[PDB]
């Protein structure tokens, strides 16, 4: 059910949830898909992650205008790397309130990202402090611990079977953990497992660089991360 819209792809995952996909291409390597989410929550829309670029992110908003035609109340971005935060300026130009882990906003300038406008903080159990995530509706934001990066966060969608691992989680047949240049090799495995335990009823696991998968994505990612120690 892939819907092509310019250079982006949208796939409906639930009556009110879509995966957005955008592409970046470099020499010597194939084009890399990056996935985020779009959620219709009643009379408003919520976005998880930008596309790689401002232009692509503006196209996400154009697709939302054409197919949903409701205001985008907020966006949450899941770590301070280009695939998740490269299009922040497009969100801000559109007047959308933006949220990220406080640590992502701390890292953003050095990483070459524009910071989100608002910082999330997290309790010791990993769940976002609700006072820092006003009006998040069905988005349930969880910091699983350091893994792909020190700041990576994850998001479940209440009322659905969906949980989003961002770049932390790879699919059940993945042959690598991707870019580990910023990774926490000691804690990756526990963080992957903590994500699974935070959303134990989610049967559809969505992630940055593979199509949606079963919970075997979580077990397989953790088993690969076991070898990093
Ligand atoms: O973030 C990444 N990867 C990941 N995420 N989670 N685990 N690994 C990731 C990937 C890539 C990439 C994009 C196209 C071809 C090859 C590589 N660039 C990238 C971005 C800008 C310039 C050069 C590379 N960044
Ligand atoms: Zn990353
Ligand atoms: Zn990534």
């Amino acid at each position: 059910g892939d819907q092509r819209f310019g250079d982006l792809v949208f796939r409906q995952l639930a009556p009110n949830v879509w995966q957005h996909t955008s592409y970046l291409d470099m020499p010597g390597f194939g084009a890399v898909a990056s996935n985020g989410l779009i959620v219709r929550d009643g009379g408003r829309v919520l976005v998880v992650d930008t596309a790689w670029t401002d232009d692509q992110t503006a196209q996400i908003l154009n697709w939302i205008k054409q197919e949903i035609n409701l205001p985008v109340a907020l966006a949450v971005v899941t770590h301070a790397h280009q695939d998740k935060m490269g299009g922040m300026d497009a969100l801000h130009a559109a007047g959308i309130a933006t949220y990220a882990n406080a640590l992502s906003n701390q890292l953003a300038p050095q990483e070459g990202m524009v910071a989100a406008q608002h910082s999330l903080t997290f309790a010791a159990n990993g769940w976002v402090e609700p006072a820092t995530a006003p009006n998040f509706g069905p988005l349930k934001v969880f910091y699983p611990g350091p893994g792909h990066t020190s700041d990576n966060i994850t998001v479940g969608i209440d009322g659905t079977d969906i949980a989003f691992g961002g770049c932390l989680i790879k699919d059940s047949k993945a042959k690598s953990l991707g870019n580990l240049g910023d990774a926490d090799t000691e804690h990756y495995a526990a963080s992957a497992r903590a994500f699974g335990a935070a959303f134990p009823k989610a049967s559809m696991i969505v992630m940055s660089h593979s199509a949606p998968d079963s919970r075997a994505a979580i077990t397989h990612t953790a088993r690969m991360a076991d070898k990093l120690r």
